[PDB]
Parts: C-alpha cells; structure tokens; sequence
C-alpha cells in the first residue's frame, strides 16, 4: 500500500505545515502538523478544556463507531519549545492520503498550552520520529508510520515541503518525478529517538565549502534551521546590519536586505537553501527589523534541520531495519 497527502503552509511565512488526516468512522478530518521530531499523534477533541480551544477542528470519539477508549492510558508531552499538551487515549481508524491504519492510538487532548490554543490552524500533531519517544503510559504506543510500515510497498516516507507553497508527504514510495539528480543517503542514529544524522559541512552564499561534521536532526515540526554558533555567526556576518538580539531572541536583520544562500552537505552532495527561504519577516507588525531563519542551537542541546532546510530538499525517511535519511535537490 501507499499514501500521498498534500501539506500546506499555515501562513505566509511557512511557520508550519498542516496535512489533512481522516480519523474515525464516519471520517472526521483534522489538519495535523506532521512532526518527524516527535512521536505522538494527538488532537484537539471534545475532551479539550473549553477555554483552550479557539478555532480548531476537534475530534469527537463518541461520534466514531470505530473509536475505543484505551483503558487507563494517558499521555503527556513537553516540546523543546516549551509548549505542551496531555490527555487520554483512544484507538481508531486513521487515514492519510488514502493510506489507512486500523487501531491507531489517537491521543485526545484534555489540556493544551497557550501556543496551541493560539494557533487555530493546527488541530494536533502526527509524530513521525521513532516510537521509543511515544509518551503514552503505561503502555507506549506506535506512530502511524510504524503501524503502517509492514503494509507499505516500501518502508519509507518522504517529505517534500514547499517554499510559500503546498508540498507533499508520501508513504510507501519514492516519487522519482519530485526531485532532480540523485538521492544521497546518509547514516542515522536512532539512539535518542530522532532522525539524527551528520551533515558534512556548509557554505555561505558563493563562499567556499567548509568540511565539518554537524550532528543534527531532520525535524519537519521545527520551523527554522538551528546550527552551531560558529556557523550561524559566519552566515549573518555576510548580511549588513544583522545582529543577535537577546531581547527579540535571535538573529535579526534589516528587512531591506538581500540574504545570501546557505549550503549544507549531505555526504558528497550539497543542498542549497536560497536566501529568501531565510527571511521570516518583521519581528513585529510594521517593523523594519526582520527575523532570521538561521539561528543558533546553543542552549538547545542539539542541532535542528528544521523546515527552512528540509524545504530546499526532497527528503526520504527510510525506516528499513537500519534506518537512513536521503536528500535530493528539487
Ligand atoms: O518544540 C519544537 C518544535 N515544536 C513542536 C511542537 C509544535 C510547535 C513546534 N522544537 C524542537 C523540536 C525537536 C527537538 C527540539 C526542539 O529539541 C530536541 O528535538
């Protein structure tokens, strides 16, 4: 089997991407944030605290003849950005782009943090990291990919995010029309539960390539590109007027600037991030100071190949017995 779904930016900055997901019988369609940085499928629901729901589409398990309460199970997640949610669990039929999983654990939110309430465009998350990070207790649950894998034509999914435009999540097959050149695969460590790999280096704009190992994770659920302070400093040093601002919380730059590209290595291959992909607009409405799309990972504990980077590539998440990651230009 295979599945193919369109993923759409939630706003004009590509702050995140939502993919429609069918849950239950009859289907209830919710727009979820596919996150290869986490491993919980959770949704806004008829159980969520009233005051914490503002615009979201909710899952109502009582209206689904295939929903079953997973007795005693609870879940609680805290993301790297300080956001969080928690609640109880059902199993139900979940379909993504024509691909169906029966008995998928659907984590029903009773509580969500302010930042989730405040974004009416995201109805929940669908995690695509390794199930070792799943937060369900006392019986840890499998991710959608994990549940479908044996059934897929090939045990893979692919992320094809667009820049200021919709893209595609495919399951069980690689679309050889969606990229240029060849796909370069690279080793993954599953030790921390993430799609963790090692980039071979970078270049700034038309700069020379610097050979250097950068360990990080492929994270579709993180918007920006978070790299070592040295790297980030070398990038913003090419933009006149750019500065690290503690008060805004990162590198900002004059909105009148033309940003240079950023290249990262994948083995002997190179992925080029165009300068415009690194512009995240005024720091506040009407400001002529713009927020940078490349930021320091110092203080995070890990480097993150966030959407800013992934959207410049066609990315293969190969969940074979020994997982690997694949990157192609497009
Ligand atoms: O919290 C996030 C992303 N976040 C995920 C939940 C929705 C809002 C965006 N960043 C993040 C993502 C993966 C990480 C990490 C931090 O530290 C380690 O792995």
């Amino acid at each position: 089997s295979t599945g193919s779904a369109t993923t759409t930016p939630i706003d004009s900055l590509d702050d995140a991407y939502i993919t429609p997901v069918q849950i239950g019988t009859p289907a209830q369609t919710l727009n979820l944030d596919f996150d290869t940085g986490s491993s919980d499928l959770w949704v806004f629901s008829s159980e969520t605290t009233a005051s914490e729901v503002d615009g979201q589409t909710i899952y109502t398990p009582s209206k689904s003849t295939t929903a079953k309460l997973l007795s005693g199970a609870t879940w609680s997640i805290s993301y790297g950005d300080g956001s969080s949610s928690s609640g109880d669990v059902y199993t139900d039929t979940v379909s993504v782009g024509g691909l169906t999983v029966t008995g998928q654990a659907v984590e029903s939110a009773k509580k969500v943090s302010s930042s989730f309430t405040e974004d009416s465009t995201i109805d929940g998350l669908l995690g695509l990291a390794f199930s070792t990070l799943n937060t369900v207790s006392p019986t840890q649950q499998k991710t959608f990919f994990d549940n479908a894998k044996a059934s897929l034509d090939s045990p893979v999914f692919t992320a094809d995010l667009g820049y200021h435009a919709p893209g595609t999540y495919n399951f069980g097959f690689i679309d050889t029309t969606a990229y240029t050149g060849s796909i370069t695969y690279t080793a993954v460590s599953t030790k921390q539960g993430f799609w963790e790999w090692t980039s071979t280096g970078y270049a700034v704009g038309s700069g020379t390539f610097k050979s250097t190992s950068i360990d990080g994770i492929a994270d579709t659920g993180t918007t920006l590109l978070y790299l070592p302070a040295t790297v980030v400093s070398a990038y913003w040093a090419q933009v006149s007027g750019a500065k690290s601002s503690s008060s805004v919380g990162g590198y900002v730059f004059p909105c009148s600037a033309t940003l240079p590209s950023f290249t990262f290595g994948v083995g002997s291959a190179r992925i080029v991030i165009p300068g415009d992909y690194i512009d995240f607009g005024p720091i506040s409405t009407g400001s002529s100071s713009c927020f940078g799309g490349i930021q320091s990972s110092a203080g995070i504990g890990i480097n993150i190949f966030g959407d800013v980077a992934l959207k410049a590539a066609f990315v293969v998440f190969n969940g074979a017995t020994t997982p690997t990651l694949g990157f192609a230009s497009k």
